[PDB]
């Protein structure tokens, strides 16, 4: 089997992407944030504290003839950005782009933190990291991909995120029309539960490539590119007036600037992030100070190849017995 679904930016900045997901019988379609950096599929629901729901579409398990309470199971998750959610668990039928999993754990939120409430466009998350990170207790549950894998034509999914435009998540096949040149594959460590890999270096603008190993995670659920302070300083030094602002929480730059590109290495191959992808707009409405899309990972404890990086590539998440990651230009 295969599946193919369009993923759409939630706003004009590509702060996140939402993908429609069918849950239950009859189908209830919710728009979920597909997150290769976590492993829980959780939704706003009829059980979510009412004051914490503001515009989201909810899953109502009592209206699904295939929903079953997973007795005794609870979940609770906290994300890198400080947000969180928790609740109980149902199993139900879940379909993405024509690909159906029966008995998928659907984690129903009883509580969500303010940032989730405040974002009316995201109805929940669909985790695509390794199932070892799933938070369900006392019986850990499998991700949608893990459940689907054996049925797929090939044990892979691909992320093709758009810049200020829709893109695609495919399951079970590689669309050879969706990228240019060849796909370069690189080793993955699953030891921390992430799609963790090692970039071979970087360049800033038209500058020379610096060969240096940068360990990090391919994370579709993180907006920005978080790299070591040395790398980030070298990037922003090429932008007149750019500075790190403790009050804002990262590098800012004059909105009048033209940003240089940023290149990262995948083996001997190179992925170029155009400068415009690195502009996250005014820090506050009407400001001429703009927020940068490349930020320091210092104090996160890990480097993160988030959407800023991934959207410059066609990315293969290869879930074969030994997982690997592939990157192509597009």
């Amino acid at each position: 089997s295969t599946g193919s679904a369009t993923t759409t930016p939630i706003d004009s900045l590509d702060d996140a992407y939402i993908t429609p997901v069918q849950i239950g019988t009859p189908a209830q379609t919710l728009n979920l944030d597909f997150d290769t950096g976590s492993s829980d599929l959780w939704v706003f629901s009829s059980e979510t504290t009412a004051s914490e729901v503001d515009g989201q579409t909810i899953y109502t398990p009592s209206k699904s003839t295939t929903a079953k309470l997973l007795s005794g199971a609870t979940w609770s998750i906290s994300y890198g950005d400080g947000s969180s959610s928790s609740g109980d668990v149902y199993t139900d039928t879940v379909s993405v782009g024509g690909l159906t999993v029966t008995g998928q754990a659907v984690e129903s939120a009883k509580k969500v933190s303010s940032s989730f409430t405040e974002d009316s466009t995201i109805d929940g998350l669909l985790g695509l990291a390794f199932s070892t990170l799933n938070t369900v207790s006392p019986t850990q549950q499998k991700t949608f991909f893990d459940n689907a894998k054996a049925s797929l034509d090939s044990p892979v999914f691909t992320a093709d995120l758009g810049y200020h435009a829709p893109g695609t998540y495919n399951f079970g096949f590689i669309d050879t029309t969706a990228y240019t040149g060849s796909i370069t594959y690189t080793a993955v460590s699953t030891k921390q539960g992430f799609w963790e890999w090692t970039s071979t270096g970087y360049a800033v603008g038209s500058g020379t490539f610096k060969s240096t190993s940068i360990d990090g995670i391919a994370d579709t659920g993180t907006t920005l590119l978080y790299l070591p302070a040395t790398v980030v300083s070298a990037y922003w030094a090429q932008v007149s007036g750019a500075k790190s602002s403790s009050s804002v929480g990262g590098y800012v730059f004059p909105c009048s600037a033209t940003l240089p590109s940023f290149t990262f290495g995948v083996g001997s191959a190179r992925i170029v992030i155009p400068g415009d992808y690195i502009d996250f707009g005014p820090i506050s409405t009407g400001s001429s100070s703009c927020f940068g899309g490349i930020q320091s990972s210092a104090g996160i404890g890990i480097n993160i190849f988030g959407d800023v990086a991934l959207k410059a590539a066609f990315v293969v998440f290869n879930g074969a017995t030994t997982p690997t990651l592939g990157f192509a230009s597009k």
